């Protein structure tokens, strides 16, 4: 469906990369990869409904979906959490001190995987 | 000073995530993290010199350094290669078909690690 499948494939790969990052102990990177899984999955859902979407805000990605797509409120809350992982997980100036990587923990990254999985599952069922 | 060191430590962490990614078999993510190690290292060098720099172009980051910093042609060549891993390693629309991930090889990832190490060593040297 005009590459929608390719983006879903990328989203699943990104989520596997976040799972493996968890195993490497690279929590901030796992969080970034989870936001990337969510982003790619939603861009794929947009493509399947004939739209091209942009950016890194999964909040906008969810808000711009066709009217016939019902978005549960829990996905909006997941979006707000994941949205803080696109830039702060990699750039030191997003935090008061130290490198970006040290501000992220395992529990945060597992929660990030959980939230991204909810997004992926919603997309897989709406495709 | 000016957090140059926080950025260098982020660079090193990025390079370590690149090495783990190679271990996971996630070659496209290893290439992306290598570009991120180089980008963070050079941003750190600009901070050390009291300049702030922006973007994801290692080529522009090298070209914008102060006249007195000697940049071997080697690094410019390396920048050109790394610059192609910021977006294509994660986004399917940067390729003709399939997800982005399948278009990157183990050798590509091995070399990206080497090129980012070259860039990091240069920055540590001029720091």
């Amino acid at each position: 469906m005009n590459r929608a499948r390719d983006w879903l494939e990328q989203a699943r790969h990104n989520l596997r990369h976040a799972q493996g990052s968890l195993g490497l102990g690279d929590y901030a990177w796992a969080c970034f990869a989870a936001q990337q899984a969510a982003e790619a999955a939603l861009k794929g859902l947009h493509l399947a409904r004939g739209q091209v979407a942009w950016g890194h805000s999964i909040l906008d990605l969810l808000a711009d979906l066709p009217e016939d797509v019902d978005v549960p409120e829990d996905l909006v809350e997941a979006a707000k959490v994941l949205d803080k992982y696109y830039i702060p997980t990699r750039y030191p100036d997003a935090h008061p001190a130290g490198p970006a990587a040290r501000h992220y923990t395992r529990l945060e990254a597992e929660e990030a995987l959980d939230l991204a999985q909810k997004i992926l599952a919603f997309v897989e069922e709406k495709l």
